[PDB]
DNA sequence: GGGGGAAGGATTC
DNA sequence: ACGGAATCCTTCCCCC
C-alpha cells in the first residue's frame, strides 16, 4: 500500500489570486468581516507573504491592518473556493476510484497499482502536481508515505509547492524524532496533556501506562497514537462523507432578548437550507456562543427528516433554552443540521 | 454490564 | 481584537 496525499495550498488565498493574478506576488489576506466595527472581524486564511508575517487564521483584522497595514485584504467566498475545489478533486478521482476527500484542501488516495515503488510515486506526484497547476493554476503540496498520517507529515514537512516522500526506513527515523504536535490530530490542547505525561516525540507514547492515556486524551487517541509509534497504523482510504451542516452568524451587538436574536437565526436557517439543497436532516442543534467566548449548544432528533418550517419551530424552542439555561449575553448565533436520511 | 443512542461540551484546523 | 465549519469525546439514559 502506497499513499499520494494532496493539500491545495493556502487555498482561498491562493484561489483570489487564481481569480485575479495581480495578487501573486502581494501579502493576501481573506476575512470574515462581523460588521460590528469598521474592520472588525477574523481572517480565514493568509498566503505565504502575509503569513511569512504574523498573518494567520484566527488573529484579529484590525491586529492584522497593524502589522501588515498595506496588505490586500478581501471578504471570504466559500462558494467559489468551493468550486475551484470540485473541478480539481475531479481531477484527482482520474488516479483512482478510491481516494479520501479529507477537507476543501485534502485528498487522500492509494496508488498502490497505478505505482508500486516509490521512485515511481515520486513521479504521479510531479504529474498530479504539474497537470492541477495547469488545469486550475493551483499549485499544491504533495505528500509520499506507507499510510495516510504520514502522508500529511510528507506535504507538512514540504509545503508550499513542494513535494516529499518518506521510504519505510523513514517512517521509523521520524517516530523517535518527531515532535507530538506536528502529529496530525494533534492540536495544541492535546500537545500539551501529552507533555504532562511527558510524552514528546511520537514512539515516546508507549513508555507512559496506557490508562495514563485513556484518561488523558482518550482511548480512540491513545489507540491511535499507540499505533503509528509501532509503524502499524496502517488504515484504508475512504471516500469519506460531510455528515454536519450549518451556518454561524454573528450579531451587530451582543444580545440575550431572543427577538434582536431571530433575524439571525433564521438567516443561520435560510443559510443552511440552501447550503443543505437535497438533504433532509432529522437531528437540529443551535449552537451560540457566550460573549466571553464560550460556546453552548442544544439539539433534537426527530423521527423523520426536517421541514424548513419545523426548522425556525423548534429552532426558536432550542435558543429559548439557552437564554434560560444559561445567563451570559449572545455574541455569535448559529444552526447545525445533522444525521441526515 | 452494555448495547443503542441522544446530547452537550471539547478539540482540530 | 477574538470568524467559521465540522467533527471528536465523554457522559446519561433507557430497557434488556
Ligand atoms: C490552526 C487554525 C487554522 N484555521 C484555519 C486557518 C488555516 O488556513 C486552516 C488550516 O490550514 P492548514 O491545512 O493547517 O495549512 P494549509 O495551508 O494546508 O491550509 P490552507 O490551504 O487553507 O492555507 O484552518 C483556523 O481558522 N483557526 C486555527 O486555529
Ligand atoms: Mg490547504
Ligand atoms: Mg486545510
Ligand atoms: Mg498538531
Amino acid at each position: 500500500m502506497i499513499v499520494l496525499f494532496v493539500d491545495f495550498d493556502y487555498f482561498y488565498a491562493q484561489v483570489e489570486e487564481v481569480l485575479n493574478p495581480s495578487l501573486k506576488g502581494k501579502p493576501v489576506v481573506v476575512c470574515v468581516f462581523s460588521g460590528r466595527f469598521e474592520d472588525s472581524g477574523a481572517v480565514a486564511t493568509a498566503n505565504y507573504e502575509a503569513r511569512k508575517f504574523g498573518v494567520k487564521a484566527g488573529i484579529p483584522i484590525v491586529e492584522a491592518k497593524k502589522i501588515l497595514p498595506n496588505a490586500v485584504y478581501l471578504p471570504m467566498r466559500k462558494e467559489v473556493y468551493q468550486q475551484v475545489s470540485s473541478r480539481i478533486m475531479n481531477l484527482l478521482r482520474e488516479y483512482s476510484e478510491k481516494i479520501e476527500i479529507a477537507s476543501i484542501d485534502e485528498a487522500y488516495l492509494d496508488i498502490s497499482d497505478k505505482v508500486r515503488d516509490y521512485r515511481e510515486a515520486y513521479n504521479l506526484g510531479l504529474e498530479i502536481k504539474n497537470k492541477i497547476l495547469e488545469k486550475e493554476k493551483i499549485t499544491v503540496t504533495v505528500g509520499i508515505s506507507k499510510n495516510k498520517v504520514f502522508a500529511k507529515i510528507a506535504a507538512d514537512m514540504a509545503k508550499p509547492n513542494g513535494i516529499k516522500v518518506i521510504d519505510d526506513e523513514e517512517v521509523k527515523r521520524l517516530i523517535r524524532e518527531l515532535d507530538i504536535a506536528d502529529v496530525p490530530g494533534i492540536g495544541n490542547i492535546t500537545a500539551e496533556k501529552l507533555k504532562k505525561l511527558g510524552i514528546n516525540k511520537l514512539v515516546d507514547t508507549l513508555s507512559i501506562e496506557f490508562d495514563k492515556l485513556k484518561g488523558m486524551i482518550g482511548e480512540a487517541k491513545a489507540r491511535y497514537l499507540i499505533s503509528l509509534a509501532r509503524d502499524e497504523y496502517n488504515e484504508p482510504i475512504r471516500t469519506r462523507v460531510r455528515k454536519s451542516i450549518g451556518r454561524i452568524v454573528t450579531m451587530k451587538r451582543n444580545s440575550r432578548n431572543l427577538e434582536e436574536i431571530k433575524p439571525y437565526l433564521f438567516r443561520a436557517i435560510e443559510e443552511s437550507y440552501y447550503k443543505l439543497d437535497k438533504r433532509i436532516p432529522k437531528a437540529i442543534h443551535v449552537v451560540a456562543v457566550t460573549e466571553d467566548l464560550d460556546i453552548v449548544s442544544r439539539g433534537r432528533t426527530f423521527p423523520h427528516g426536517i421541514s424548513k418550517e419545523t426548522a425556525y419551530s423548534e429552532s426558536v424552542k432550542l435558543l429559548q433554552k439557552i437564554l434560560e439555561e444559561d445567563e451570559r449575553k449572545i455574541r455569535r448565533i448559529g444552526v447545525r443540521f445533522s444525521k441526515f436520511i
